[PDB]
């Protein structure tokens, strides 16, 4: 039993809800919140900009130190950093950004990072400003993640479409 509330169950291990991931994280304080990161951990917009803003820029400060030490992530890769006031940990995961020409096949590799964590609150990888089809992202999620994932979809119109079209 966990504290996530109001989710629709899609599969044995994947759950979905129309919710703002920032407000969901603040309420649940999950062990792991997933950020829709880029390789530079520059949290300017989309999910990342919103999560960072909610930490009062502490996520960005921590991220800049991480990059100064380690260099950029790989597309499809991840790192574990603090969750600040939102979660115990933040798993920064880099899905391919279609608006940069990156290979959509890397989306499966990106979701594989979720399997290192028993339970996660997460957005759909590569959706929103990363330019991929969210229906496809949900399909890859369900077919790749084996751990328990609670997906927050900000747009109510998109949420209804994802549910109604889910196979
Ligand atoms: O939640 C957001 C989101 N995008 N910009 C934001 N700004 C502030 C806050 Br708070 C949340 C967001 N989505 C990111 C894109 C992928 N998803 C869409 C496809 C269904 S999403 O995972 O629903």
């Amino acid at each position: 039993v966990n504290s996530f509330s109001g989710y629709l169950k899609l599969t044995d291990n994947v759950y979905i809800k129309n919710a703002d991931i920032v407000e969901e994280a603040k309420k649940v304080k999950p062990t792991v919140v997933v950020n829709a990161a880029n390789v530079y951990l520059k949290h300017g917009g989309g999910v990342a900009g919103a999560l960072n803003k909610a930490t009062n820029n502490a996520m960005q400060v921590e991220s800049d130190d991480y990059i100064a030490t380690n260099g950029p992530l790989k597309v499809g890769g991840s790192c574990v950093l603090s969750g600040h006031n939102l979660a115990k940990h933040c798993l920064h995961v880099v899905g391919p950004n279609v608006n940069k020409g990156e290979d959509i096949q890397l989306l499966k590799s990106a979701y594989e990072n979720f399997n290192q964590h028993e339970v996660l609150l997460a957005p759909l990888l590569s959706a929103g400003i990363f330019g991929a089809d969210p229906i496809h992202s949900l399909r890859v999620c369900v077919d790749t993640v084996r751990t328990n994932v609670y997906l927050a979809v900000f747009d109510k119109n998109l949420y209804d479409k994802l549910v109604s079209s889910f196979l």
